[PDB]
């Protein structure tokens, strides 16, 4: 029922060159900063994804050097992808985020006796996350997954106060979402009220996760092309939670203290991740991928003269130290200085695209309505997505069909 | 006398994908909640077995599109099991466990004195376990292994026996203090961390299930395992056995009385990486290590996976009463962990031409698969992940993930 | 002049299996427990030797379906080894040993001045000891290295070359030493080897050996790291000379112990790493002994540390609703879970005068057996009874499978 | 318009061997030392680029012993580099760098006040820095990236004393340079203007990451034959800043305290970096490198009968440590000794070269008219590299024909 594009899309020998040239992007890794109606300085984090909306020209309006390729009449243009290299440009290293009242309470690996919790013990604690690398390449935006609250099933009051309802929810990932850190994919901002459970980078935001399961398991996999990706991570210290538990441990599970154990010590366990070391050998990025075949059914077409491309890096998310001085004087004073963050990103997306042509039969015709007709209707035979947020690329008046005169136009002709 | 299934399992050409589409469970990683009856919220870990039972639809009374494939006189059908991919759908991290009265006394790395044991010494320690991937495929249920309490052919050390027993969904893996039933062999229920102090560890008695006959239980295992040594205590509590005087000599000035010397280790799993994975990848049974070779005799199928590669807890947190200012009494602290499976299958169908010499040989083994042929269930009393997979076989490959890449391959 | 036995022992195509199933013991990582005169409870520690003497039945005097293979007058048969596999049944895990007065003074990693020692400072300290994995088959038991022993002074030293046992320890990371003589107060290392010696296999000797019979082939994974570091309470018996310092006043006039300690650690354990459960193939030995098993017998030695988990049990003394420690008696366990599988090939020997020349150096009782006291019994090993367990159908067993289908 | 030299230079079967010898650069691992005018020890540390200025022969003035081999008639040559082994003399070791004046406030992995900070807080801490190995080959020196302070785009005066604007220049790498050690790629003389949030032997100075993304992305490829990398680090520890948060954390992101917590803790990180093990197995030196293929258009060639070679190599940083007695007397007194610093780097470069001849066509001419002129000129048919700083190293008669009398030229004639 559903064919690959190989059956119904016919490949040319054109193939073109398009460079993003450099990208740079530079902000705040904890938050944005407005003041105070609109943003002043943007956040920028290593932990963000980046989701790139390339937007590519349409061949059928292209100036190509002679149209004796194809009848306007039955047939029409789309671009294919089948070079790609993400350019990162930035050493390697590694930043940290916290919260000046992160809600830890004992050290959890050695030491009781001891309690109790008082009123505020909320500690400033900062913590290196838990590495990660992807890239994922498509014609529609890719899906995470994450935990958020789910509703009650409308229906009853009971007792308040109590644990949320947990819901798994699917979503597409934006420009500047955050990616899981060491805590889970959940909605920190519903699930964690109190804003002092994870560092402050994250408290008020949400940790998406792709769901490659679903990106896969979609008929036409027009949002996967194929897909990247290294995790790695570990546990470096070990703490609990101040606050009441909110469920206790069984007696079953325990035989009750007295001589000074009367009062049982809380059990809600946190952990600091830790992402290691970073390596270039470890790096997936500033080297060229081919894309031979795609895993679903689309093998790289570009539907809609568009492609989207999401990118996680977080081994530069080094942050940089800066300190303004307020006043001079003879003598060091802390007062007299001012300490700032700052956080960059440094990008270079290059493709490489081949000219396919379309007959279209009634069969044809039939099959692409299904599936989108608007790729129908813009081929003359509003968008959705103008509601979610990406990193526009235009590289439109950016192709170019001289490949050699470029770094991944000269390995591909050697190459593939 | 028993030979492989090559020998009177005939081949054909029809294959058949078969998904179990996203599978969910979230629960408390230590301990199941029920209130006052029965369980309102389950206990999921990473660190527990997961076993499910894969229910395939009869061939023999499946809907074919064509029955010249088989005589059903003299011949009858069978799934055979050719690929498979175990799909894993959340992201990489590890959870801790504790015990708010661990029976933890000093640090024993580098310090002793001491003064001497109280009344209650207990200590609230968390840790992070054992880290452990792998998974088994087989037409029966594996086995696995555990230490218990055995008999003695007052309060003395406890006998010890290795007893086998059949792995269930929500069994618990061994996390680095041993396959052993601490529900017995432990009686304070103090000695380790909450979510197995009243629970029994099992770990797989591999050398069993491959030296079983027909090889039923063992398709193919695939196993990773990595723990260190963190941390060094010892125990309170009497010593049951003293270190003899030959080992020692007694000291005078302060040191009469001898430290405990029952030494407890904290384990930890270390790094997680997305290179270590087992998992979300296929595998194809070309040639099993067993007499079976991948026959799903009953049209069933067992697939059991432990995977702590993705243990993280979800703290959750919500609030009693909002004010102004942060009072920790404010606030309810939760503990939610949470298990995404995709199991993805391709079977292969298989004709069996029933001679004098295959009914005899089949009817040792087990009868019941002639008797279920027309030619209870004692696992009944066991419970397992239970995936029903009649109505959702597929003769569309190209049509799936798995379907797609089998056909680009093997 | 020593020639392999390719030269004059034929090959038949006759293969047999054996298994000895499942092999356990169950004891105290630590010490034996006897009272008051024999033992009660058997030491079992990860950290063992574990040495099979592989009995065989006599292929002379076997049931076999033919006698048409040899001719009983000036032919003799013996069995060949071909395929091993020795199962280990346990999860991995690391177990630790310690001493309640460990000879530790100063962490000597960043601290000193002033001391200073006085007549008792020994610690309760343990520790995980270096991983080792190692395996080794032969006809005859291997061969262990280790160090043995006016007034006052220190021992001399000397190098031992003995026969490994079973339940004879392993190194540790303190070194292949005898502790109970080069380490007279008994607290310098963990009691679990402060009483006993701790062996090294002499890879050099066994295979610089003619024969070989020592050294069939060989398996080694060691691997340890520096955890801690600390100095010996009491007297330093050779005391730095002034020519490597300038001697101190104003608080450093009295010298520090510089005899300093080290608490190995064995790191990671992973399965990646494992040595067992997986068959070898004994296609070409190292020695001139190409797998034949003299005597009907065969040496298997194991060591591995990486299932060394200790299990901590703890009984009830008496039951009431509060937790007291004096109401439990808690206990040490360690366990080894062994399944040996070989696969043996039916060989032949012509006795010629030659080979009855030959055979007679090495060692005649192959002769005397063959009918053409034992001084290993003073040794103690690890009897593996595979008389009655031979069987010639080989696709009935794991090993069995395996050999068909490979080599 | 750009093609590969392959397509007008020529190659010949004459192949030599140059060898640089043994070099050595002794100094102050931390600062360079001048009293009271000029510079009496140089600053040597690991973490400083070497870049070699290969200063090679003219092949048109050279003595060789035909002049068969090419018409002085429309032939020209130069050499072009097939081989090279940049030889290290030290052993394997780690050197640690520090500050008297740390600007160090808390631990903060796990542990909250209890405050507040005061006038002077600095500590006197030192650390590891980042693990790196690098080497680049080219005719032209190579393109360094950092983060300086940006202009405020000339045009009014706003909030004075606040952060500075950010900008990433790129620059010419030069011998002495420092390389990026985990604090990111920037100019301290100017965005941390305490001269104390850094360790002393980069506080002053600038740090520079090579822009692989850039010398890539030049059309004849002057710069970068090759290169190779290895980079590594992890978050050692975990601090914060003294002095006043210059961008404090917003309200949504946190809970206020009504008691002893009303003063927010500063939420300024900064991180130890540790570059781990360093290895024989690891490393890039002590090796040959075969040029069978070049990245760029320019396929080895050396314009200008001359070649750089950038190397960066912190696996040999230990510093020794010296001690000088002043006053020798029977007590150990710490008044009676000098301690000092001390930082070696050995060296030993071997080329190999073949020699190529160009046929001046009135097409060769005017494709070598652009690029460089000078490359005509200087044939017969003032520098500004030279306000720049390297290592200059004269190759000038050492070229020999005897290949197998030399380690280099041995291997070259077994291989390739």
């Amino acid at each position: 029922k559903v064919v690959a594009t190989d059956a119904y899309v016919t490949r040319t020998n054109i193939f073109y060159h398009a460079s993003s040239s450099r990208l740079l992007a530079v902000g705040h890794p904890y938050f944005s900063i407005k003041r105070a109606n609109k943003t002043v300085v943007p956040k920028v984090s290593g932990y963000q994804y980046r989701v790139f909306k390339v937007v590519l020209p349409d061949p059928n309006k292209f100036a190509l050097p002679d149209s004796s390729l194809f009848d306007p009449t039955t047939q029409r243009l789309v671009w294919a992808c089948t070079g790609l290299e993400v350019g990162r440009g930035q050493p390697l290293g590694v930043g940290v985020s916290g919260h000046p009242f992160l809600n830890k309470y004992d050290d959890v690996e050695n030491s009781g006796s001891g309690g109790n919790p008082g009123q505020d013990n909320r500690v400033n604690v900062g913590m290196d996350y838990k590495q990660t690398q992807l890239c994922m390449v498509g014609c529609a935006p890719p899906l995470g997954e994450h935990w958020g609250k789910g509703k009650q099933c409308t229906n009853t009051p009971v007792q308040a106060g109590d644990c949320p309802p947990l819901e798994l929810i699917t979503s597409v990932i934006q420009d500047g979402d955050m990616v899981d850190t060491g805590f889970g994919a959940m909605n920190f901002a519903d699930l964690q009220t109190n804003k002092s459970d994870v560092p402050i980078d994250i408290c008020g935001t949400t940790c998406k996760y792709p769901d490659y399961l679903q990106m896969a398991a979609d008929p036409y996999g027009d949002r996967l092309f194929f897909f990247l990706r290294k995790e790695q991570m570990f546990a470096r210290h070990f703490f609990n939670r101040a606050g009441e538990v909110g469920e206790p441990v069984p007696d079953t599970l325990i035989i009750k203290g007295s001589g000074n154990r009367t009062s049982v010590g809380s059990s809600i366990y946190v952990n600091t991740p830790s992402g290691s070391l970073v390596s270039s050998e470890a790096q997936l990025f500033n080297k060229p991928y081919w894309l031979q075949k795609a895993q679903g059914h689309n093998n790289g077409i570009c539907w809609g003269n568009q492609l989207f491309v999401t990118v996680v890096d977080t081994t530069r998310s080094t942050n940089m130290t800066l300190c303004a001085s307020v006043t001079t004087s003879s003598t060091y004073t802390n007062s007299d200085y001012k300490e700032y963050m700052r956080h960059v990103e440094e990008y270079d997306l290059q493709f490489i695209f081949q000219l396919c042509s379309i007959t279209l039969s009634a069969e044809v015709v039939a099959y692409i309505h299904t599936m989108n007709p608007s790729v129908l209707e813009d081929w003359n035979f509003p968008d959705p997505y103008k509601n979610l947020s990406f990193w526009e690329v235009n590289l439109k008046e950016k192709f170019s069909s001289e490949l050699d005169q470029y770094p991944l136009g000269r390995k591909f002709l050697l190459q593939s």
